[PDB]
């Protein structure tokens, strides 16, 4: 299918769109730390041509937006991230209800990383999308690092009680969990952790991993092929 | 797609086959254990489809063939299932060669439990398909239960030196285990013990697993769908 890039506004914000002719559902798709909504869409090939109407949009301090994003090396990483996703969060959550209203079609959530745990804080919250990709990622926020100062109480939080272990808010939404068997940003172990949290609250067959051995933290093209099809799966189906 | 279902002979077997109008690769998959060639393509829906010829012939002792097949009462049992793997793996090879030379498609392979461990074995011997899928299987046989007797030397060697052990003929085949967490038949932690045998021997990656949590030793419509992904994302490879 041939697509159109756009950009429309929904809930106040910027979203980069690749709208088909024949759309059969929306996909919003939250990016990584230090990413963007151009590099998301762009780790998402054949999705759009297939029907699927992407949208995507800066998380705070990233791409267009003010920075500057977080830094490794500052005391305050840790906490400036979470405030991101907190951020990234809430207006992911009012981008989905809008574009549903915008378009009226199902709607699916795909999140790379940072975006992956977003997409967790989403679910644990009540959002309801018709199925999730989380890709490069964990439902528990990163390792804490020796050295570092949190006192937000948002980031407290999250900390306290990580989205994933809020598996009965979660309403059996359909959950596909990609991940490299090499990855060093968030290790593999993290990714098992989050399915094996999730795994009492979930109906058989609605909550699977894939897992690509030797990858690293990158969302390959069979990651992407493979989260294709669970959508369309999930799209097809009862 | 029209997709028509025809009896073949292909190196002097009765091969069923699912062939679709416009085929463009060719996928060969092997039943397990009580199964039956017709058992294995019902379960790999839009398959056919999506363009691939599927054949399927049914292994010793079974379906169509004298029989019957192997008892788990048997104290022979185990010798008696490991001598139909290696017969079906003698009769697969020759079948594929066959059909490669016949309809020039890229081949596949898809083996589901005793099926997948039939794949390793050709693995093991240098065959080089495309792409193999091993549904709800392993590379490793069975563990050996109490009271059985094995004098069958070439079912010896298969436990001397099991096919996953011998990676570094795999020629880094792409190759993905599909399979249930829940599986008692073949524990999950055989698939894992699989994959960790051959993760040294797959330095480029190519080397995938997919786990439905909640799902157990049956070949399930989700596993269907990322194992056809799969597969086209490796025919697709330039």
């Amino acid at each position: 299918m041939r697509v159109r890039t756009e950009r429309l506004t929904l809930a106040g914000l910027s979203v980069l769109a690749r709208i088909p002719e024949a759309p059969k559902a929306l996909l919003l798709a939250l990016h990584g730390l230090q990413g963007s909504k151009e590099h998301i869409l762009a780790l998402l090939p054949g999705y759009a041509e297939r029907g699927f109407l992407l949208l995507a949009f800066d998380a705070p301090r990233h791409g267009e937006r003010e920075g500057p994003p977080p830094s490794s090396k500052s005391p305050r990483y840790v906490e400036e991230v979470y405030r991101v996703a907190l951020g990234f969060k809430e207006e992911a959550r009012r981008v989905a209800e809008e574009a549903e209203r915008r378009f009226g079609l199902p709607l699916f959530l795909a999140g790379g990383s940072l975006g992956a745990f977003v997409a967790h804080l989403l679910l644990a919250e009540g959002f309801r999308p018709r199925g999730v990709l989380a890709f490069i990622g964990s439902g528990f926020p990163m390792k804490l690092p020796q050295g570092q100062v949190v006192e937000d109480p948002g980031v407290l939080a999250l900390y306290q009680a990580p989205p994933a272990t809020r598996g009965e808010a979660y309403g059996g939404v359909p959950l596909l969990h990609l991940h490299g068997s090499r990855d060093h940003i968030v290790p593999l172990a993290r990714m098992e952790k989050t399915l094996e949290a999730l795994r009492p609250h979930y109906p058989e067959g609605r909550l699977a991993r894939f897992v690509e051995e030797g990858a690293g933290h990158t969302l390959t093209p069979l990651m992407a092929r493979v989260g294709l099809a669970f959508l369309e799966h999930w799209l097809e189906a009862r």
